[PDB]
């Protein structure tokens, strides 16, 4: 628990915009560190009211300790800006490397979704859910494994839209609309307005091209059913046949 300050790093490329500032690479100065670091103003967390829902989230993000979880390493603020210590993941979003490949085969796909599956068992293990669950919130370490970070309704389930009830059945929803995407290159909710993506999802009305083959759509169709019920553990995901026989990781 090393209380920082700007001082302590030298900051360098513009790594992305994460809509409430800007997150750069960043070297610590006395151990020659590399590491990423997310710049946000202080004045937009009050007026978006969210102040609460950053302390909380780097709260628990600091405690959790996987392979495929971003890790923070802290934070600090001056007056204007606050500061958060992240990992740096070398390889960037999953978002851009599906914008390059506009689509994934059934390999990297299914690994990606050990991967979730492997960081998410583990995040449900500590009563941890998870929302965002989206490719702009993925990102890719230097041997090219899944790390989810950054703790719109594309990837929300019925039941959160809704307005309803929810457990940790929100991310096995997720986790079959990634898998979707993955594969053909657009979420399976998609649509030109908000509205009527939510009544698409609120329907549970999606449907598969061609090229996706049986054991995908298999996969998908159990994941996004509306009753949180009747979605799948995240054991019986990694244990399910077109994962195993696709996947390159193995499952934990
Ligand atoms: O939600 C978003 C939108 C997407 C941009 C973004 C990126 C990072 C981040 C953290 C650690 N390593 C990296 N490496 C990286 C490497 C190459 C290209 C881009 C990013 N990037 C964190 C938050 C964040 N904000």
């Amino acid at each position: 628990k090393r209380q920082w300050a700007l001082e302590d790093f030298e900051i360098g490329r513009p790594l992305g915009k994460g809509k409430f500032g800007n997150v750069y690479l960043a070297r610590e100065k006395q151990s020659k560190f590399i590491l990423a670091l997310k710049v946000l103003f202080k004045a937009q967390l009050e007026k978006a009211g969210v102040e609460h829902q950053l302390r909380r989230e780097v709260e628990i993000q600091s405690h959790l300790r996987h392979p495929n979880i971003l890790r923070l390493y802290g934070y600090f603020h001056d007056a204007t800006r606050v500061y958060l210590i992240l990992e740096y993941a070398p390889l960037g979003t999953v978002y851009r490397e599906l914008q390059k490949l506009s689509k994934f085969d059934e390999q990297r796909t299914a690994t990606y979704i050990t991967e979730l599956a492997n960081a998410l068992s583990y995040c449900h293990s500590k009563r941890v859910i998870h929302r965002d669950i989206k490719p702009e919130n993925l990102l890719l370490g230097s041997a090219g494994e899944l790390k989810i970070a950054d703790f719109t309704l594309d990837y929300l389930p019925p039941e959160m839209i809704e307005g309803r009830m929810h457990d940790e059945k929100v991310d096995l929803w997720s986790l079959g609309v990634l898998c979707y995407e993955f594969l053909v290159g657009k979420p399976p909710f998609e649509a030109n307005t908000y509205q009527e993506t939510y009544k698409r999802i609120s329907r549970v009305e999606f449907t598969f091209p061609d090229f996706v083959t049986e054991g995908a759509r298999d996969l998908i169709s159990r994941l996004l059913k509306h009753n949180p019920s009747q979605r799948p553990m995240l054991r019986e995901v990694l244990e399910h046949p077109w994962i195993t026989a696709n996947s390159s990781k193995p499952s934990n």
